[PDB]
């Protein structure tokens, strides 16, 4: 959607209509989205090791003090900062994990992305087109006491799980609820943001996997990732559509 949509959505982050949304702001947001994009070029090229021994994670302890106990553990975290490079950053202080990507189209793109990401040393799994249900390794990934990492903050289907974001309706994903509800894993939302020239990262308190109730988990997730959002509010570049009321009748016909 662009800077018109990210524009929109920035709106609800600092509550103000969209045309008064401060421009420093937007400034600072696009520089960001350009950022992800100029070191996804290097990134593969750079120093995974110095980057895992300079770059830190606050309250990391929190995952730490969870895979030692044998759990495995959920990272969910939003697209904010650069999330590739925190993935990198794992890679060098436990080693390989498991993910998962929306499958591109062409198909030509889809393998330029994943001979990235496996370039800086982790497994993606595409939504389809798969030997088996992403859902089904990860699952099995957690019982082997490892940690995942999931984008969600952001599920536009009818699969998707209606929850409130700064005040409106959108939908997040299930899978982190659902994973952490099965190998009762600990799931720890996870936000990343650029801090200078440099990145910010930290890891937050587990959620309550306890009543069972994906709605109410996910809907706890989102009310940290907004709260994280605010905090941050030029790293959160997001210049899709987030919030429902944003799509045409057409695109929002596709969710029911
Ligand atoms: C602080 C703990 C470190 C956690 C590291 C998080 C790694 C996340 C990498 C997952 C990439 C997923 C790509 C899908 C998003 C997209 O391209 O639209
Ligand atoms: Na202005």
């Amino acid at each position: 959607g662009g800077p018109e949509q990210l524009r929109r959505n920035l709106a609800r982050v600092v509550g103000k209509p969209p045309a008064d949304v401060p421009d420093d702001l937007i400034r600072a947001s696009l520089a960001s989205y350009a950022r992800y994009w100029r070191e996804a070029f290097r990134l593969p090229a750079m120093d995974h090791g110095r980057l895992g021994e300079q770059l830190d994670v606050i309250d990391i302890d929190h995952l730490w003090s969870a895979l030692d106990a044998g759990r495995g553990a959920v990272l969910a975290l939003p697209h904010s900062g650069n999330w590739d490079m925190a993935g990198v950053w794992l890679v060098q202080n436990y080693g390989p994990f498991t993910t998962v990507a929306e499958r591109l189209k062409p198909e030509s793109l889809y393998r330029r992305f994943v001979e990235y990401r496996e370039s800086l040393g982790f497994e993606v799994l595409p939504l389809t087109g798969g030997e088996r249900p992403p859902f089904e390794v990860l699952a099995e990934r957690l019982t082997d006491n490892r940690p995942i990492c999931l984008m969600a903050e952001r599920d536009l289907t009818r699969s998707g799980v209606q929850v409130d974001f700064f005040g409106e309706a959108t939908r997040m994903p299930a899978g982190p609820a659902k994973l952490a509800i099965e190998t009762g894993a600990a799931l720890f939302p996870v936000h990343c943001w650029f801090e200078g020239d440099g990145w910010g990262m930290r890891v937050y308190p587990e959620l309550d996997t306890s009543s069972g109730d994906v709605t109410a988990i996910t809907q706890a997730l989102a009310d940290r990732f907004a709260a994280n959002i605010a905090t941050y509010p030029a790293d959160w570049h997001m210049l899709q559509p987030q919030w429902i009321a944003d799509l045409s009748d057409e695109r929002r016909a596709r969710l029911g």
